[PDB]
């Protein structure tokens, strides 16, 4: 039907080659132009050129190949944003070794979980993540080799990427004669991203599709010379990962920050003549509060982007206003879709439109029937960036992605007559009660760890506000105490009249499930 929204034709058609071959080709070209900046560390002010980057990545690929890694192996890159981050990443993509970026503020257990899924043979780690990695290594025997990222010399008995390279490169190695590995880009996994979190396996193909979006004048950035991006987002997460890979294809200057600071951020936008800035959603709310913005020459700034993270119309508008932009670039994407598949086209709080290569439909929550215009239903997407599946979790894979290839997002959305998508009150006796407001009240009680509010169905009152509560460990609390507590804080219409159902986990809040549990226990 016309109830499947489909992305238009891309400006740059999907190119043949693995993601590693496409990156090598692009990077080798910029490398041949002396002084072309690939990355700039805003904190230390150091620039690293494409020639430096290309040559180091090529040497790492060859050294890892010589060492013995192939498509049967995975590496983990565990580091805060740095000039060094993408070296092992590029190196591994060039030879078809899967890269599993591990969150650098993960404690040792989150780190252990992550790595337990990715089962890396070699781990690249920044100096400050070494202890954690040594402790994870104790437990994961597959980790044979630890390599220090931000060191030139060996560091604490471990080789740096430079000494490792020197250990395995053949004599007379020539970075410009190196030819990347060619392999099936559909079967060969580029990135294993973290979404108990799961490993999302992403074949080279999804990166190659992303490379088309990255330079799309509508769905990405037009490749203009001297384009600079200020990136504050984590490189180990899909937003930072896939925008950066795309920027490297485009020859852009990626200015990185690993620690947010207001002045450094705005001074960087100005001094580096940044055209495009990337922020996590909570930095958007932050900038809605900033009064320093006008002190800076941000004449080059054209875009502030949220990636696959949707923002409220209000926060987005507040931030566009503060930066005197007509809007904000947002979108919707999941770890499981590589990057955003609904993006604000160039030219409300519409999350954007379907990206080239993709199709999106919303289905009835009950029946799964594909719904039409401005009808709310579950957002499902189908396209070449959808993951291959969860690493060693086919069940979870099958529950998310159907037999026709549609990924069931679990999110509710609808599309207007222009194909703009939008991502999306309990009524007690006519009176409106926003569950979020009762949840905030419940969350702020010392005995309550987590709470989800939904309307227990009660035809006489229409809907009774009820809650599922996860208690704080060691803390005991009765339904009465919780209902009383709420009543003491809210107007009569907002009282928790439907009660509490104590759960261990609150199903974004799956309101339908919260509702389900309420009906099972209550009636």
């Amino acid at each position: 039907a016309k109830n499947i929204k489909k992305g238009p034709a891309p400006f740059y058609p999907l190119e043949d080659g693995t993601a590693g071959e496409q990156l090598h080709k692009a990077m080798k070209r910029y490398a041949l132009v002396p002084g072309t900046i690939a990355f700039t560390d805003a904190h230390i002010e150091v620039n690293i050129t494409y020639a430096e980057y290309f040559e180091m990545s090529v040497r790492l690929a060859e050294a890892m190949k010589r060492y013995g890694l192939n498509t049967n192996h995975r590496i983990v890159v565990c580091s805060e944003n740095s000039l060094q981050f993408f070296m092992p990443v590029l190196g591994a993509l060039f030879i078809g070794v899967a890269v599993a970026p591990a969150n650098d503020i993960y404690n040792e257990r989150e780190l252990l979980n992550s790595m337990n899924i990715s089962q890396p043979t070699v781990v690249f780690v920044s100096k400050k993540g070494l202890q954690k990695i040594l402790n994870v290594q104790k437990k994961l025997p597959i980790i044979q080799k630890i390599i220090i990222m931000d060191s030139k010399t060996d560091y604490q008995g471990f080789q740096s990427m430079y000494t490792f390279v020197t250990s395995h490169l053949p004599p007379g190695f020539n970075e410009y004669d190196f030819v990347p590995e060619s392999f099936d880009r559909d079967k060969t996994i580029a990135l294993i991203m973290n979404s108990l979190p799961k490993g999302v396996a992403l074949p080279h193909r999804t990166a190659c599709v992303r490379f088309s979006h990255a330079r799309d004048p509508i769905f990405g950035n037009q490749i203009i010379p001297d384009t600079a991006i200020l990136s504050v987002v984590p490189f180990h997460h899909g937003f930072g990962m896939f925008t950066t890979l795309g920027y490297l294809i485009c020859g852009f200057r990626v200015v990185l920050m690993y620690r947010f600071e207001e002045e450094l951020f705005l001074r960087s936008l100005q001094d580096y003549k940044i055209q495009s800035a990337l922020l996590v959603p909570t930095l958007f709310s932050f900038f809605a509060k900033s009064t320093l913005i006008d002190k800076y020459d941000l004449s080059n700034l054209h875009e502030i982007a949220s990636g696959g993270a949707p923002l409220s119309k209000e926060v987005g508008e507040a931030v566009a206003k503060r930066f005197h932009l007509p809007g904000i670039r947002q979108g919707y994407g999941l770890t499981e879709t590589t990057s955003a598949i609904l993006i604000t086209p160039e030219g409300p709080g519409a999350v954007g439109k379907v990206v080239p290569f993709f199709e999106a439909k919303v289905v009835d929550l009950d029946t799964g029937k594909t719904l039409g215009v401005n009808q709310r239903g579950e957002l499902c997407v189908r396209g070449p960036m959808i993951m291959s599946g969860y690493v060693n979790n086919p069940e979870a894979t099958n529950a998310l992605i159907d037999k026709d290839g549609w990924l069931h997002s679990g999110d509710i959305a609808y599309w207007d007559e222009d194909e703009h998508f939008f991502i999306v009150l309990i009524k007690y006796k006519g009176y409106q009660v926003a569950p979020a407001e009762l949840e905030s009240i419940l969350l702020q009680h010392p005995n309550i760890f987590d709470a989800g509010v939904a309307g227990l169905p009660d035809d006489d009152a229409g809907e009774l506000p009820a809650a599922v509560v996860v208690l704080e460990h060691g803390k005991t609390m009765t339904e009465k105490e919780i209902v009383d507590y709420v009543a003491s804080q809210v107007t009569t219409a907002k009282k928790l009249r439907g009660g509490v159902v104590f759960v261990d986990e609150v199903p974004k809040l799956d309101a339908r499930k919260i509702r389900e549990i309420l009906i099972k226990a209550k009636k």
